[PDB]
């Protein structure tokens, strides 16, 4: 699961935020 | 920085297995 609502919403904005 | 059940199992597993 790459991405999942939650997992989604952790993943892009806790990365995009990194990046 | 965060986990929750789902969000847990792959950070650990993904990352577990990255690094």
């Amino acid at each position: 699961e790459q991405a999942s609502q939650e997992v989604k919403n952790w993943m892009t904005e806790t990365l995009l935020v990194q990046n």
